[PDB]
């Protein structure tokens, strides 16, 4: 209970349900700046158009020129560059008097020891004249600006604002110079953000200033100079309190300590929206904050019960409590969902790594004759690249043919891959399994409704897969983990709801001490009984996805759920930077910023369609307004996806059963429609893998689970270890898009009768595959 701040009434909050909204409101805010502009983010591209005409840089410049006192402070995260300092340099260029705009790349401050390089500052905050505060999931970066059309036509933006990290860029920029070819689709951005006025902006400013003055006390580029900086600050401080009574050298700090920039303690207000500001901050971050408060001499009046010392897991804590006090339903949007799930489960035995993943780092992927000839496994166990038969590799490099070339190529590839793993594994310890308990908590809230015979329901909107191409090792690994937390881990979120349903199903039909054995009992297709329960009665799992005709091509890509948002009962909303993973929630690792928000303005709804329930007006809207976005009820002229008006009746009865059955049904039909044409999108049953047996093998009744790479097929459906290949192209492949002169471009029937953007999360995707990149799990957790 190390609170970074505590609830304050009296706030006015405006939610932003689109990228374009936030960006446009930001520009108009900067048009009004006068004293100070605090910016911080995980990534800050000074060149993004905010109102589709002016770059951030221009608004910053136009503002410095207008307001002669305006001081401007950027705190980008410091990726293990020149761009940011140069841009800031350019903001001070030709200015009136000295420089008024400053930067400070923020080095991580996590408690992760030698693993500490792999963590960041993930906060997305901007604060203007200590009067307008922004916070949410949206950085000021390429690909973020987006509306409710979720268009795929990259051609309308320029630069890397034609965003799509999962696709080879095979077009050209007319003034390297690559970009998204006309026929290639953008990847759309669904995110949630908010502006805040009232007392709580104080806590937002305090987070910025204390964080800035923290990195300054440690701005010293060398560990050595750093003691000299902390003895100079101890001295210029005693000098301040004395003037208030009547070679080897550190840098001159740049404090934020002038009174214009500092904000004045808020009064106790009442009404409007109650807001609490929440951080994920590590103990080491917390001390270096205490450091700067001495350095700059800024001790901003704290509230009673806030903590200047200890790890801060306000994000995970706030979420947990909202999850347990929820009465009717939970609705979550989040880019991540990896949470503790017990023993890993459902990987095939006699297949150590998944096929695809083994093709990227298992040496058995390669011919045994070349692997023994160069003595690969001797080197691999000794991690001496040079402990190899360099005589036999020449013999192989002199041998003509493709199999000899592809070998040496993939051989070095696996070495580089594996070597990564070894690194991360020696930088620190590898936690076993996941740590945060949002899974357990959701499962537990559901079981309380199961056991006491109440209705309840949890909505989860996630990305189809993490952004990028599905063949990158870590990305595979995040999927693998994501499914573990949802469907596969022996204590996964569905297996937990299901056990519980099974257990209540036996009430008064068997002895209670026996039940835990009865539900774990095995059936005909080898699965346990508890899996006979329809968890759909409590949990809905949705991906977002659109399609389009671009350049005469039928294409599809996912709509990326970057949102980090949670709502319950339309009474409470938790908004910000925190992903349902360990990096964000635990506190000691990545730094995060979020808010809890409640509305004192009430409103009456039948959340279950029958009984009166009181909700917060602004929170109720937000969920309704989002549900419109993804239901297609908010787009405008154009696009290839019809409004899903069948759903427009359910926006105001989220806890009614009809409602989540509606959404469940359409999302199954929408996904079935895409599956009819697209054999590459992640999905439950593989459509490239053929049964070559008389009877489907054990468990593979009904079909074969799709690979992480869905057009993959295993060569020998018994020797899953033997391997396999890509029966057909994947989007991430060049050959997906241009006919290599040998072979021609495949294409696809347009999806027929899709409505809205809502999709069914493949609960079977990857089943059986262990896609373990071999990187230290604490980095992927
Ligand atoms: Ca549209």
């Amino acid at each position: 209970s190390n609170l970074f701040s505590e609830k304050r009434a009296g706030n006015r909050v405006r939610f932003f349900t689109t990228g374009r909204d936030y960006f446009s409101d930001l520009a108009s805010a900067l048009d009004s700046a006068s004293s100070s502009i605090f910016i911080t983010g995980w990534q800050v591209n000074y060149d993004v158009l905010l109102d589709g005409r002016r770059s951030l840089w221009q608004c910053l410049r136009q503002a410095l020129e207008r307001s002669p006192a305006l001081k401007v402070y950027v705190m980008p995260w410091l990726s293990p560059d020149f761009e940011t300092m140069l841009a800031v340099f350019q903001l001070n260029a030709g200015l009136e008097g000295g420089a008024r705009a400053f930067c400070t790349p923020a080095i991580q401050q996590s408690d992760m020891q030698g693993l500490g390089v792999a963590f960041s500052h993930h906060q997305k905050s901007v604060v203007i004249d200590n009067r307008i505060g922004y916070v949410g999931g949206i950085d000021l970066a390429y690909g973020r600006r987006d509306d409710n059309d979720f268009s795929l036509d990259a051609s309308g933006r320029r630069g890397n604002d034609a965003y799509n990290p999962g696709l080879p860029h095979l077009g050209w920029m007319a003034e390297d110079n690559a970009r998204l070819a006309a026929d290639q689709p953008r990847m759309p951005w669904q995110d949630v953000h908010c502006r805040i006025e009232g007392p709580s902006v104080y806590d937002l400013a305090r987070n910025f200033i204390d964080r800035w003055n923290g990195q300054q006390a440690y701005l010293a580029k060398t560990p050595a100079l750093q003691d000299t900086a902390l003895v100079r600050s101890a001295l210029e401080a005693v000098m301040k309190w004395l003037n208030s009574l009547a070679e080897l050298d550190p840098p001159t700090p740049c404090w934020i300590n002038a009174p214009e920039q500092l904000p004045q303690e808020p009064e106790v207000r009442r009404g409007g929206m109650t807001v609490q500001v929440l951080r994920s901050a590590a103990a080491r971050m917390l001390e270096q904050e205490q450091a700067g408060r001495l350095g700059a001499g800024v001790n901003l009046p704290l509230q009673v019960g806030v903590s200047t010392e200890g790890v801060q897991s306000n994000c995970k804590d706030a979420m947990l409590l909202a999850i347990s006090g929820a009465q009717q339903f939970i609705y979550i949007e989040n880019q991540f969902f990896q949470s503790e799930f017990g023993k890993e489960g459902e990987v095939f035995k006699d297949l150590p790594l998944s096929g695809p993943m083994a093709s990227l780092r298992d040496v058995g992927s390669l011919r045994r004759d070349f692997v023994v000839r160069i003595r690969l496994e001797e080197a691999l166990e000794q991690r001496d690249l040079w402990l190899l038969d360099w005589a036999e590799v020449e013999k192989i490099a002199q041998e003509p043919g493709t199999e000899a070339r592809q070998f040496l190529k993939s051989m070095l590839a696996m070495w580089g891959v594996n070597a990564q793993g070894w690194l991360t594994h020696k930088l620190g310890e590898a936690q076993h399994g996941l740590l945060n308990e949002i899974g357990e908590a959701l499962a537990r809230r559901i079981e309380r409704a199961i056991q006491r015979e109440h209705p309840f329901h949890v909505y989860l909107v996630l990305p189809v897969h993490p952004e990028g191409a599905l063949n990158v090792p870590n990305i595979m690994h995040q999927v693998h983990l994501t499914q573990q937390s949802l469907v596969f881990g022996e204590q996964s979120l569905v297996k937990r709801i299901q056990r519980q349903m099974a257990l209540k199903a036996l009430e008064g039909k068997s002895d209670p001490a026996q039940a835990r054995e009865i539900i774990e009992r095995k059936d005909a297709r080898g699965r346990p009984v508890y899996e006979q329960q329809d968890w759909s009665r409590y949990l809905t799992l949705l991906n977002l996805r659109t399609w389009a005709v671009l350049g005469g091509r039928v294409v599809t890509e996912q709509i990326y759920v970057h949102s980090k948002l949670l709502i319950a009962d339309d009474r409470v909303a938790i908004l910000g930077s925190a992903n349902i993973n360990d990096r964000s929630l635990q506190g000691e690792r990545d730094s995060e910023l979020a808010v809890m928000v409640r509305d004192s303005e009430p409103l009456t709804v039948r959340l279950d369609g029958k009984n009166d329930a009181i909700v917060g007006k602004a929170i109720h809207q937000l969920r309704v307004n989002l549900w419109k976005k993804h239901f297609g009820l908010s787009q405008g002229p154009g696009g290839f996806v019809k409004p899903a008006s069948e759903l427009s009746a359910y926006l105001s009865i989220p806890a009614a059963q009809e409602a989540w059955e509606a959404i469940q049904t359409l999302a199954k039909e929408n996904t079935r429609a895409y599956e009819r044409t697209f054999n590459f999108i992640p999905q439950n049953i593989s459509q490239t893998q053929l049964q070559l047996t008389p009877e489907p093998p054990k468990g593979f009744e009904d079909g074969f689970p799709a690979s992480i790479w869905p057009t993959w097929a295993y060569r020998k459906p018994g020797e899953l270890r033997a391997g396999g290949q890509l029966m057909e192209p994947m989007p991430y492949q060049e050959i997906f898009w241009r006919s290599s002169n040998l072979t021609s471009v495949k294409t696809f029937p347009p999806p027929n009768g899709v409505s809205g953007f809502i999709t069914a999360l493949p609960t079977s995707w990857t089943r059986g595959e262990r896609n373990d990149s071999g990187l230290n799990l604490s980095i992927l957790a």
